[PDB]
């Protein structure tokens, strides 16, 4: 109607925004993304892109009045948690840098970010070994709880002067295709984890939800082009949905710390703590360990 | 375009246009984000009857993201129009569409029949002085500050479908005197809490800058409006005066006359009004004694 629209309808700002290796819809009221879609493959998760050189910055395309800023996060007790992981963009330093735009970031628990959420990310990358193409939609969720008088309440903290919303939960929708020629039905799974320290006791399936139920909670329709009348396999039935256990994940963490060891004694402590946990180093750990020891012997 | 092979997720925020209002829906909260309406002298006159309308789900909203009457009834909250039904007396179709729950928000009973209603009346009143009035209404969930400084957003969700109950409501009023007028435009933004508000607060207490409201709601109102141009504050070019108690209490009483189905209930409207230390004006006595003779001609 021209009369209503004479000075324009209000702008919500939810238009899809495309980047090198991810797309997102931004929530200008909460200063966080509504959803972030990415595609993962064997080649994308390989390359020389170094996360150490990347910096968090406001997304230059976002109107500043609706953008978050590093000052909102630093000192707030919450971490800047990627929705599209930086580890999924080793192939392109430009793609990785764009995952450090705050339009891709939500306030996330430190332990969750470096723990259970990281392991889900790793599981998503692992799926590329068994599937050729993997699509992932990540995003925040603000869920209700039942107050003492039975009534359901949504409560969430809001940090910084820009009032960046802290989600109560995080969701991931994983879609995997064996290949573009294959006749095998696609594998899909929806998962919802609280934005807090989880640990190693709960398996990923304990956080699995039906796609319908997640769409009702998030107010979103994921992968709308996907025809649901066809057969879509449960990813936790056709695949494993098993994250790394304590031993494997610690060995993985201790292997990464090798490359940052700036002294020989840092490097032996890494080995020390790994031995104290009775986790025997694997061949890959030793190769990097020996490589770094002679490297550090050749430096001042 | 390998990301799009199976489509980006759907937020469902596209503008939805109706006979006399438009809105953007929030599928997660099951309430509108904003509702824009245009008011004029002609629109607010006509034979469209409110009592012929029913609240119903919006037929164009996906049922999975829609609210239902079962969510509101018994929840302690009223179904509150953003675009009021009273602005569509010219068209029964327009009025019926304001009863789609896509235009509805959980609203405090007193706020809806009281302070918010009075604001709706002031907007209609503007059509005496401005030939065109645009209004954007919607809910707001704002944070409250704990004693330690932490800002917490806390709102209730009602019904099986978890319809969000907002803490505040907002209105953006834009008025133009005429399409041939050199006088500048008039604009104002207001934010009232979603609760009982008495008669002491004047509307200007709840007035906020349009910049602030936009930062709180994540919306850009009237983007095609040039803000470097001559844009006047609505409360300096107009009065921003709501009806006081006596004016409003009389307005409420004159309308309960038309619903009096018996004489004994018709004079109790007179009695309650006199016991309210308000004197019936001519319009009251006019329609009052008319309904009195009408009720003597029935039963
Ligand atoms: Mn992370
Ligand atoms: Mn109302």
């Amino acid at each position: 109607k021209a009369v209503l629209e004479q000075f324009g309808f209000p702008l919500t700002g939810t238009e899809a925004r495309c980047y090198t290796n991810h797309a997102l819809s931004y929530d200008q009221a909460k200063r966080v993304p509504r959803w972030v879609l990415e595609h993962i493959s064997k080649s994308k998760i390989m390359g020389d892109a170094d996360r150490k050189h990347c910096k968090f910055k406001p997304d230059p395309n976002i109107p500043p009045t609706f953008s978050a800023f590093n000052e909102d996060y630093v000192g707030s007790g919450w971490s800047r948690g990627h929705m599209a992981p930086a580890g999924n963009n080793k192939f392109s330093s430009k793609a990785m840098a764009e995952t450090f735009y705050l339009s891709n970031i939500v306030p996330q628990d430190f332990d969750n970010n470096s723990g259970y959420w990281n392991r889900i990310e790793m599981y998503c990358r692992e799926l590329t070994e068994r599937f050729e193409d993997v699509w992932v939609v990540s995003g925040p969720l603000t869920l209700p709880q039942t107050r003492g008088d039975g009534k359901k309440i949504v409560s969430y903290q809001v940090i910084g002067e820009d009032n960046v919303a802290v989600p109560s939960h995080l969701y991931k929708v994983i879609l995997a295709r064996r290949s573009s020629v294959s006749t095998e039905p696609l594998a899909l799974g929806a998962f919802v984890v609280p934005n807090e320290a989880i640990g190693f006791q709960p398996q990923l399936t304990e956080f699995q939800v039906s796609l319908q139920d997640l769409e009702k909670l998030s107010g979103l329709v994921f992968f709308p082009h996907l025809d649901r009348t066809s057969d879509i396999r449960n990813i936790c039935s056709v695949d494993t949905c098993k994250l790394l256990d304590f031993q494997e994940f610690t060995l993985y963490l201790s292997t990464r710390k090798i490359e940052g060891a700036r002294s020989v004694l840092r490097l032996e402590k890494i080995m020390e703590n790994l031995k104290n946990a009775e986790i025997e180093p694997d061949d890959y750990f030793m190769s990097r360990y020996e490589k770094k020891l002679e490297e550090l012997k050749a430096k001042e």
